[PDB]
Order: structure tokens, then sequence, then C-alpha cells
């Protein structure tokens, strides 16, 4: 009934408390999981908190080597990034074993280099969480503490709490969603669009978002807001974050702020030109495993090229742009009628007879990851939209790129398959994208 903040807060409205790491509450109402109403114990005030910012005193969720849910490939690409020295480490619950958990550390050998550990903690049927069955703990806190004193024979101490990146409530408020075009500012454009702008702003002059704005006529507004109420139920780390919309023309789409702007753009820039094939094939693997995650939903991108990928902090992939292609009105100088759709990655099928579903996407996925291994460069060089329709109706599709391996680029190939029902599922090439280089690992550490 006791909760701790995990993380500094700073209030947003006057509703709001403001709150230190380590400042302990009482919750009072949780109706919205996102915002609770809490009662500090320091100051003895009365108001909503982030319901992420907190978690039950002394539990292992209050702990800062403890991370959840998050994934196995997540906690990699979180344990390696700089800030991690040798030694860090995190605690997970296990993807393969029900009630069990899985330690992350990272390690440094001559074969795999610089990479993570993972180590199973089961847990006795009798009692007792363990590594190895000769030490035994009541508790994982107990365990961790016990290899945070002595390496007890892991293949480091450990050392550190792996490093998190900066936290983000879920939503801009309690119970909002829809917010009236006043409470944003505009403060500096970061690109121009067919269908509106993009800016870096505020929300209540205090908290930093990005907007994008439609322009008049673009959609519906009362098709806008149905299908944001749709969107506003994905959640998932791949996605970009919905924070809010304004309804009335101009629409805003109110997101979080990713710092490196679009894929397309960074894998041009000085940085994404530096990537080497690993780096790439691990943001396909992102992208692939939030499209798997709108495959398990069902929910149909429609709009899915590198342009709308956008790079954040530790260069995070998350998918924008999603859902709302459908929703575009015509114009006297386009014949696509109805649902407009990017011509050079769309499939024939949805391009033709405006049949789009998550196999289309994958299509598009295969556009995606030419646009994604060659670093930036056009689909179907030398070719203008018509000519691509006309010969992907006839069965051509992309030779392989400049620089890809023949692996990627059967993938690619079995994305472009003509029946869409032969074309692989988003979870196969997520668990391809992923296990691409790390093809012969052992899953956890053997050790006795
Ligand atoms: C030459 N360049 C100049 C910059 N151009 C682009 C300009 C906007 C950039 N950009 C775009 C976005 C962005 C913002 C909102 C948005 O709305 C939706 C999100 C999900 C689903 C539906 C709608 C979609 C995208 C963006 C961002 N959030 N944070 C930071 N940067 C952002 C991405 C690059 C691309 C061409
Ligand atoms: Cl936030």
């Amino acid at each position: 009934t006791l909760f701790i903040a995990l993380y500094d807060y700073e209030a947003r409205t006057e509703d709001d408390l403001t709150f230190t790491k380590g400042e302990k509450f009482h919750i009072l109402n949780n109706t919205e999981g996102d915002w609770w109403e809490a009662r500090s114990l320091s100051s003895g005030k009365t108001g909503c908190i982030p319901s992420n910012y907190v978690a039950p005193v002394d539990s292992i969720q209050a702990e800062e080597w403890y991370f959840g849910k998050i994934g196995r490939k997540d906690a990699e690409r979180q344990l390696l990034s700089p800030g991690n020295p040798q030694g860090a480490f995190l605690i997970r619950e296990s993807e393969t074993t029900k009630g069990a958990y899985s330690l992350s550390i990272r390690d440094w050998d001559q074969t795999r280099g610089d990479h993570v550990k993972h180590y199973k903690i089961r847990k006795l049927d009798m009692g007792g969480y363990y590594i190895t069955t000769r030490v035994q703990f009541n508790s994982v806190q107990e365990l961790v503490q016990h290899y945070m004193e002595v390496n007890d024979g892991l293949c480091n101490l450990l050392i550190a709490p792996c490093t998190i990146m900066k936290p983000q409530t879920l939503g801009l408020a309690k119970d909002a969603w829809e917010i009236s075009r006043s409470s944003i500012t505009l403060e500096r454009r970061l690109g121009t669009g067919c269908f509106g702008d993009v800016w870096l702003g505020t929300w209540n002059g205090s908290t930093k978002v990005a907007v994008k704005t439609l322009k008049p006529g673009t959609m519906s507004p009362k098709a806008f807001l149905e299908e944001a109420q749709v969107m506003k139920l994905l959640r998932h780390d791949k996605l970009v974050q919905l924070y809010a919309v304004v309804s009335e023309e101009p629409i805003y789409i109110v997101t979080e702020f990713m710092c490196h702007g679009s894929l397309l753009d960074f894998l041009k820039n000085p940085e994404g030109q530096d990537l080497r094939l690993p780096q790439l094939v691990d943001m396909a693997a992102q992208v692939a495993e939030g499209m798997a995650y709108m495959e398990r939903m069902n929910y149909i991108h429609r709009d899915l090229r590198a342009a709308n990928i956008l790079v954040g902090e530790r260069l995070a992939c998350k998918i924008a742009d999603f859902g709302l292609a459908r929703l575009i009105k015509d114009d006297e100088y386009n014949p696509c009628q109805g649902s407009k759709f990017p011509i050079k990655w769309t499939a024939p099928e949805a391009a033709l007879f405006g049949r789009f579903t998550i196999k289309s996407d994958v299509w598009s996925f295969g556009i995606l990851l030419t646009e994604l291994i060659t670093k930036g460069r056009i689909p179907y060089p030398g070719m203008n939209k018509r000519e691509v329709l006309e010969q992907v109706e006839q069965g051509y599709h992309m030779p392989c790129p400049p620089g890809c391996p023949a692996s990627l680029y059967e993938a690619m190939e079995q994305t472009w398959r003509l029946d869409p029902e032969e074309r692989p599922t988003f979870e196969y090439l997520q668990s391809f994208l992923e296990d691409y280089f790390t093809s012969a690992e052992p899953q956890y550490e053997e050790i006795p």
C-alpha cells in the first residue's frame, strides 16, 4: 500500500505532484492506470502522479537493477550502450520459463568480443531462487545482493545496475487525450511534408513535444478522432508514443520528440554512414518487432518506410505514421481513389485491388530493408512510380542492392512474393533478424 518514486518528476498542471526519487506515497485512486492519485509522506499533500514512476517499497520492481518484462534482445541493446561498464547487469522476467528470471550482464572475451551473458534464475518448487544449485536464496533480491558482494562463480561481479533511458509519462496528464490548440506552442519547424508540417514545441509551456500538423482538407476530423481512439490503444516500445491530438483543423498529432529525426535522414548523415552491418540489422529487427506487435493486434500500417521510422536516444527506432494513410482524402491531381499509399512501397494487391493487410505491410518492410541496408538509397532507382506499378504487377522486384548479404536478400524476395499468403510473418522476420548474427550462441550460460 506504500509506494516509492523511482525517478524525479516536475508538476505540469496544478493537479499533479512534484516529487523526488526516494519519496514515498499512499495511493488513493487508480481508476486511470496511467496516473494515480497519491499523498506524499514527505509533504502530506495530495495530487496525481505518473503510475510508472513509482513502485511498491522494498519490492523487486523498486530495485534499480530490475527491468521487468524487457526482452532479452532489448536487454542486450540497453547493456551494450555507452555508460555501462563491464559488469553492468539487470534482472528481467524469463522469456522461456514461466515463473523464472534472467540475469543479464555485460562481458568481454576474445571469441564473442563485447557481448552480454545471460543466466537463468530458477526457483525450486520446495523453495529457493538460484543460479547454481550450490547457493540458494529466499528472494531474487537476496541473490542479487549476494552476487554484488562477491563473484560466486559468474563471469564478473555484479558491478553496477544497467543505466536506463530518461523515463516518460504515459500521456501528458491525467485523463487527457484531446487538448485545446492553445495548450500547444509551436517553436521550431522540423520539416515540411505533402500533408503538413512537423514542429518541436511545448505543452503547457513545460513539456517538450513534437507536433505533426495536417493541412486542412487532408482528412475528416471525426474520422481522424475515431481512428486516434484506436491508435491510443496501441502501446509498444517500438511504436512512437502518442501523447495527445487536436481534432479541429488543422489537426495536431502530439508525440514524444525523437532527437535524431527520421531513419532515412539519420542513415545519410555522418553518424548513420559510420553504421556497420550488425547495427543496421538490429534496427531492422527493432522495426520488425514493432510490426510483429501490430501483427498480433491485426493493425495495418499502410505507410511503412524509412521516412516513417524515427530514431531516438541510444539509436532506438520507433514506428510512426501508422493507420492514418487510410483516411487521406482525394484531390484532382492524383487518380488514387479512397486510400492513399506510397507507390514504391505498396504491395501489388494493395495498390491495385485495395487489399491492405499485414502481408502488404510485409512487402513494405522488404522495401524498407532495401532502404536500410543501402543507408538511404531510393527504391527502384531509375524507375518512376507508374513504371514501378506496371512492373511489380508483372512480377518484377528489385535486384540485390550493392552491399547486401545473400541471406538478407533472400528474405526480401520472400517478402515480395505475389501471393500474400506465401510471404513470411513479422514474427518470423523479427526472429530471423534478431538471430541473424548470433546464430551459434548458447541461450543461457551453463554454470555449476
Ligand atoms: C529532410 N528531412 C527533413 C526532416 N523531415 C522529417 C521531419 C519530421 C521528423 N519528425 C517527424 C516526427 C513525427 C511526429 C508525429 C507523427 O505523428 C504520428 C505518429 C504516429 C502515428 C501517426 C502519426 C509522425 C512523425 C517527429 C518526431 N515525433 N520527433 C522528431 N522528429 C520527427 C523526421 C524527419 C524529413 C526530411
Ligand atoms: Cl513525458
